[PDB]
């Protein structure tokens, strides 16, 4: 369905970590990685509040599924 949103999700995945690792690996540890920090999750969610409309949590989310892209790509997809 919906492909603007697997793109944009994962554009803006490559767009937050700063490398195109993660626009093709779908299990590149957001955080194993140290692509990753704490900030840029929290943008992320603004785009995918936007966008998406996406309604995660951030007090203490599953950082095991805002760990992965596919994790999230699913998570983007479970909110729609």
């Amino acid at each position: 369905a919906d492909e603007a949103i697997k793109n944009g999700v994962l554009d803006i995945l490559a767009d937050l970590t700063g490398s195109d690792d993660v626009k093709k690996n779908l299990d590149l540890n957001l955080f194993e990685t140290g692509l990753l920090d704490s900030m840029g999750t929290v943008q992320l969610l603004l785009e995918l509040q936007s966008q998406f409309g996406v309604d995660a949590p951030v007090s203490e989310f599953d950082r095991k599924e805002w760990d992965t892209p596919n994790k999230i790509i699913a998570k983007v997809e479970q909110a729609q």
